[PDB]
RNA sequence: UGAGGAUUACCCA
RNA sequence: AUGAGGAUUACCCAUG
RNA sequence: UGAGGAUUACCCA
RNA sequence: AUGAGGAUUACCCAUG
């Protein structure tokens, strides 16, 4: 393998997709990001460590910009009304082989799947009701 | 509408898919259990919550289980072997946009779509590299 | 989905009927009332949560009032003369899968049915014999 | 005459319905219990006071076992791997006529009955939502 | 009933409504959000409790942006200076009846009715004179 | 002009109307009671003030009472068994337009118009669900 | 009294 | 609030 | 826990 | 100032 590579991030059916390529490993923790300035930048770290005796940790970090009336390239402040930040830990037990683990990333897809509960409440800001 | 309903967690292609339902919102958090005892059942729970002035955040846990049949004082009991834990939190500034916070739901998507870089370290038990 | 939903606590044909609707949700305790004044109105609570690291336990509440309208000073109010109290508790234990649960539902279901020594006792003002 | 008889307390059909017949009614306590090994036996117990100058009260108990085979040192023995119970408390003014008796019983019984909210939660490791 | 539903909150002749649909349910308290960033949503909540023992209380808040000048989906600071708040609170004693509780509603139609003077005052920045 | 005028209340369609007149102006505080004894009077106040360099929140009251006649010591006195309690505060920053005010006033005729949630759980002793 | 626990007519505050 | 802090996972820790 | 009480999500042992 | 704090409602509470 060799997984430290470019992917699409955001898929807007090839026009406009947003890619985010890889741009730093100091410290064994994989970063990638857009082409753009680091204060309107797509980011996405990822780090595993065992975390205690009996598990394994990924922590996953996710930056997303807000685009709306966004003028890029400008100086935009606060620095906190237009970044998101979403922020995943995967606890995992040693005793789980690939297949217990590639379920677990079903259902993680799952979850986040269009349609469902989970991502329509965040995209109309809203919560469960 | 009410978004509070059953989707699929983990999809199987219908044959020994995961399906999760509503269960209970006491206290603001959302949560849906498989139909399994207790003891057995995969959980997703979900809340939001306006964390500062300027920001709302969703706070959302996933379990599975490796279940397990224990026999205990010579008794047998439904049980999960162990748990994988997901937690995540997202942070959205107030000023994002429905199609700000559509932005944040796809790069979710793209994050964990089947070959990228994350969902295929966590699948091989490997690290990024 | 919802089943914090309005229903009918006492079936009197089509007519006659009371009808207990959602009024409440804080803390865990969900209530439910019936229309018109508060003060004759039949109430029913319920609430779960894990009695300990094995159980799950609901405490459910009921209240039928007596009707009555209170004259003071030739002041009339609507009053309920007097109250019955319906309190239980039901403790079911993690390992109780869905089917086993079903199972605690039609035993309550019998212990009341109609004809059967309790609901008789109490139909009539009276105690086992 | 006598309500202290057998009657069905879980009926399923008219086949693996569970019948609960008198034992004992000793100190005001009456006691009912299904056939077969009382180790892995249905019991419902009831009992009325004088609460109060004002009030009687009905005191009614239900265990629901969970049937299992304990096998220990290779001697297998019929036990109840665990047991739900289920305690009610009703409270009755002494003003109470035959009619408002009938009424309270109805109450508890449109409570319970398949589709309302209480019963289907409970029938599904659920709670309110 | 369910009367948690979208409806109008500002009709302007059909062209350019602002309709509000439900958006959360955390802790019984009612939410309605119009399509818009939480920053320049029209929001709506409310709630009932039983304050004392003879009195029931809603507490409905409204929220209004302010539209002048405004930059739909953009960053508007300070929060204060674009946004009016709504918060009434109703004391309805236990007595009351659904016909008393209509009659209170009608109070407060005829009070907002326009061409009534608190709603002229309001509409022109002004006070009463 | 003057605002200060008197308008009715409660519209019960010209035949038993609640009208309200202009009574006081005593300390700021506009005031306006019903033709009635002070004991049985509708009563609504209001007042504006600077609440914060800004701000301007206007603080509305409104009383509703239940009539009724009370014998005390032997002689009949006019008097109200119980009263309903509006009260609301409506904050409105200082940089509002006038057609900015104008959506408040609007937004708060629809909240209560017929039909509408809000005023449909109220009139019916219910909560929103 | 307790949306207090339970090995469920016990036990706790 | 922050932590590539921990967990038996709607809990705990530390810092601030 | 309680066949403990209650103005019933309170209170008592 | 904040409170889905209370009221007997132009008063009281709590926090800050």
């Amino acid at each position: 393998a060799s997984n430290f590579t470019q992917f699409v991030l955001v898929d807007n059916g090839g026009t406009g997709d947003v890619t985010v390529a890889p741009s730093n490993f100091a410290n064994g923790v994989a970063e990638w990001i857009s082409s753009n300035s680091r204060s309107q930048a797509y980011k996405v770290t990822c780090s595993v460590r065992q975390s205690s005796a009996q598990n394994r940790k990924y922590t996953i970090k996710v930056e997303v910009p807000k685009v709306a009336t966004q003028t890029v390239g400008g100086v935009e402040l606060p620095v906190a009304a237009w970044r998101s930040y979403l922020n995943m830990e995967l606890t995992i037990p040693i005793f789980a082989t690939n297949s217990d683990c590639e379920l677990i990333v079903k259902a993680m897809q799952g979850l986040l799947k269009d349609g469902n509960p989970i991502p329509s409440a965040i995209a109309a800001n809203s919560g469960i009701y």
